[PDB]
């Protein structure tokens, strides 16, 4: 019948807030979880939430007609400097549907073939940098995966070069980034530089860098598209908004995603040994083709089980639109909050099987298989990742060329650390790259 709904020990009037003490609260909910079962309610400190973790579950909440998108505590502070953009909007707010309908032909299949020359500008650069390493050096893999991410989004949405690799460290742009999404995610452990406005001048140069200036990207779309429902074309603050959006999420789970994919086919050589031969095999020319990437069938399959595992955007959030009963056991009421654990969804046994640690990328031989809501690294229904075959295509692309170039060594026999800064990264992953001597074009 109604069922009591399970939840960690809460502490007097810190509730469960003393369970979370910890830079990787996703990691440390996903043993919760491993306690706990498909759904525990969380509490803090004023605010309360219900996690989910079972395929069973997050279908039902996966029901748009009943749930729809919240911001989450992390996405409220995004909302900072991201404001009614893309991600940081709410469904029921004019700009979100609005941006939907003007941006979304940006990533059609043609656009999609329009971006892969400028995608293989960044690849080769990556490509270049690698092979002209001494032979005493080796590579930050998060550190040249994001520089390469941040450089694509830049050149195919905005045709503005970050000139990443032209930089020893991050660039100052990514440098602010990531300070203010490890912070916003520390603000939600507190019961009781920040504010320091970097990224305006970057936004400005973007926008100046076009009115001077043949293009047809992203950032033409923002500037003179109109939504088809209401005839309104972007106004000036939501357009800087979206530029900030798209650089924001345009590279940093791509990034995540790369460095994951390098750091489970270096600890599995049976994999890397099949992806480096369909890499070879498919990849005939000196540069490849928008066709042969599509036909990079197995490194696909290693990025999707890369994101089985470490999904790169670990959650998002939900709310209830009306009273209703979730599960036919738990009765919530409008306003209630979701969580989908994602990670913790792509380890459920009942879909997956009994070895879902391990990295099998032969699991998405045939997807049509994978029961629906069972499998969701990009989020859901309409406010499911915009960007998704741009990151795939990116990613597959890449990883095609560095399997085609390089053999790999896991040379200081890496332990997975795994930082959470509302992304994944495999933090202070190295690798050294022996270069197979193959030309480039
Ligand atoms: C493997 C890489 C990526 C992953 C795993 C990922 C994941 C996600 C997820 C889970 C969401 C839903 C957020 C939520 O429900 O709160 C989302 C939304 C979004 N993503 Fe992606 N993303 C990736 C790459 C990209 C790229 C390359 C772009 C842009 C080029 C992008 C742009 C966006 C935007 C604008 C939204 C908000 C969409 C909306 O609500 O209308 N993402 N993404």
């Amino acid at each position: 019948t109604i069922k009591e709904m399970p939840q960690p020990k809460t502490f007097g009037e810190l509730k469960n807030l003393p369970l979370l003490n910890t830079d990787k609260p996703v990691q440390a909910l996903m043993k919760i979880a491993d306690e706990l079962g498909e759904i525990f309610k969380f509490e803090a400190p004023g605010r309360v939430t219900r996690y989910l973790s079972s395929q069973r579950l997050i279908k039902e909440a996966c029901d748009e007609s009943r749930f729809d998108k919240n911001l989450s505590q992390a996405l409220k502070f995004v909302r900072d400097f991201a404001g009614d953009g893309l991600f940081t909007s709410w469904t029921h707010e004019k700009n979100w549907k609005k941006a939907h309908n003007i941006l979304l032909p940006s990533f059609s299949q043609q656009a999609m073939k329009g971006y892969h020359a400028m995608m293989v500008d960044i690849a080769v650069q990556l490509v270049q940098k690698w092979e002209r390493l001494n032979a005493d050096e080796h590579i930050e893999v998060p550190e040249d995966m994001t520089r390469l991410t941040l450089d694509t989004i830049g050149l195919c949405g905005f045709n503005y070069r970050f000139n990443s690799f032209y930089r020893d460290q991050p660039h100052p742009f990514i440098t602010s980034m990531v300070r203010a999404l490890d912070e916003a995610m520390n603000k939600l452990q507190r019961a009781n530089q920040f504010q320091e406005k970097v990224m305006n001048d970057l936004v400005d140069k973007i926008i100046a860098d076009r009115k001077a200036s043949q293009s047809d990207d992203l950032l033409t779309h923002m500037l003179n598209g109109k939504d088809p429902e209401t005839g309104e074309p972007l106004d000036d603050e939501n357009i800087r908004y979206q530029i900030i959006t798209f650089l924001i999420q345009g590279h940093e789970t791509t990034s995540g995603l790369l460095s994951f994919a390098l750091y489970f086919l270096v600890k599995n050589p049976h994999v890397l040994q099949k992806a480096a031969e369909e890499a070879a095999r498919v990849l005939v020319d000196p540069v490849p083709s928008y066709k042969q990437v599509k036909q990079l069938k197995y490194v696909g399959m290693v990025l999707n089980e890369a994101l089985r595992l470490w999904p790169t955007a670990p959650a998002f959030s939900l709310y209830a639109k009306e009273d209703t009963v979730l599960g036919g056991e738990y009765p919530l009421e409008k306003g209630d909050e979701l969580m989908v654990l994602i990670p913790q969804l792509h380890r459920d046994k009942t879909i997956w099987g009994d070895d879902v640690e391990e990295f099998r990328p032969e699991r998405f031989e045939n997807p049509s298989a994978i029961p629906q809501h069972a499998f969701k690294p990009f989020g859901n229904g309409q406010r499911a990742c915009i960007g998704q075959q741009f990151a795939l295509h990116e990613a597959t692309l890449v990883l095609g060329m560095m399997l085609k170039h390089f053999d790999f060594e896991d040379h200081t026999n890496y332990e997975l650390d795994i930082k959470e800064t509302l992304t994944l990264k495999p933090e202070g992953f190295v690798v050294k790259a022996k270069s197979k001597k193959i030309p480039l074009g």
